[PDB]
């Protein structure tokens, strides 16, 4: 749990609360500084809870729909990636989102980036 | 859409995805893939659009598989972005991206796209 | 330029017209059955010309920017993909549209998707 | 931006990029990576958007390396899909798709992904 678990931000400011689970388990809350996204939402993911020891990365990966109490964007992003440990610790992340679409759209359904997370900011 | 996306699935590979969708709109379930650094079941967890539109569009939804079970342990994750679309055939149409943990070396190479498609008829 | 030359069609209808220069050159024209276009548009992209002899397909890629002399849609794509060849030969492609964009914008800006393109449709 | 797409740049890897961007909008040029089963210089041939949005927005361009020369074929081709910003650092920061000749056996793992962003200031 210990890296893992805690509040991070990426470059747009968006805020990344998670918990580690000891069984592999990614829970917690995201908060979007971009898009059609206000207050919490509901994030699950999945992270190596027995990573190799030899300098690598441990690869995770969590899901966020975008539907809370206040709104529904019919659209939902996985962030793909994995946390490396040190002085400036680091979740590296690409990702997709998915936007609800009908057989004309859907050649334009999915967005992809890459966020970089840090404790700060 | 509950009672559709609930099920046992299969994509082009024969991989198998059982899924259950919670009405909170909680994805559980196992995936065992018929491809690479992987046997039998492993762990996965996501999200879906529990309330999606009425219009014809599909239902956005994702899930998270890391790959590390009690066999085996690929020091990697895939996580499936898609929707599901219901008919004549439900389909779960995705695209995916699976990382591996990595150096700094090697860190250009961490990570693979592709794209899976389910359906619930078996290979 | 055996295989690869001639004229393909994605899953969408678009139509795909390139010639494979013995030196690794790819050129040609594209037009799209969706999005913000009309009429052809000028590609341009490479493929290994000296493939493996194993049974692999021949990696390729090709750009198209969304301008000719009818519109311009201040975007571009790249295909990024392999032409297979047997009884049904077949170009499978991923690609990315990025959009141009502002700062705050550019979270956005990208798509991804697939194209298969074969011979007939 | 013929006069500020055209010059060396360098990704975050070290990788050489040497475009020029004509006035039809083409790029074209040679790529040296500093990364994975390369060696000297490649050929690249691209396309840019020649006429430019003037709201502030980056102008969009993509090329594609083709991982052969007269030293090495690595069998595989990259195109990097992004956009130009001018101003104080002119900027490219592209996303990439690298695939990978490959068979029915290992077309689900043929293809990486990844993200550059290239200035014109030696590493
Ligand atoms: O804006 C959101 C939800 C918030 C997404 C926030 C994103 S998550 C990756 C990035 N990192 C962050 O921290 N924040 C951003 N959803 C829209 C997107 C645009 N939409 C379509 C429609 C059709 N096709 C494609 C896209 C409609 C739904
Ligand atoms: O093979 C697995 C675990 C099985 C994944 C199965 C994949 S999930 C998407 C697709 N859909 C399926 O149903 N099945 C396949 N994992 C890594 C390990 C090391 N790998 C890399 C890659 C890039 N850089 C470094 C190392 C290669 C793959
Ligand atoms: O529609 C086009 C140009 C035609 C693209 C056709 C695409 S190529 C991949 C697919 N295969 C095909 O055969 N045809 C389609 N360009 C728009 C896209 C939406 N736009 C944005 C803006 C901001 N952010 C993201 C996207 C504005 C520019
Ligand atoms: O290593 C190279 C050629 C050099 C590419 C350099 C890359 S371009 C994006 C990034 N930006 C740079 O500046 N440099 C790097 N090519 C393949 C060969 C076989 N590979 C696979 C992968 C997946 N499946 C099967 C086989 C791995 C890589």
């Amino acid at each position: 749990e210990a890296g893992i678990t805690g509040t991070w931000y990426n470059q747009l400011g968006s805020t990344f609360i998670v918990t580690a689970g000891a069984d592999g388990a990614l829970t917690g809350t995201y908060e979007s500084a971009a898009g059609k996204a206000e207050s919490r939402y509901v994030l699950t993911g999945r992270y190596d809870s027995a990573p190799a020891t030899d300098g690598s990365g441990t690869a995770l990966g969590w899901t966020v729909a975008w539907k809370n109490n206040y709104r529904n964007a019919h659209s939902a992003t996985t962030w793909s990636g994995q946390y490396v440990g040190g002085a400036e610790a680091r979740i590296n992340t690409q990702w997709l989102l998915t936007a609800g679409a009908t057989e004309a759209n859907g050649w334009a359904s999915t967005y992809v980036g890459h966020d970089t997370f840090t404790k700060v900011k």
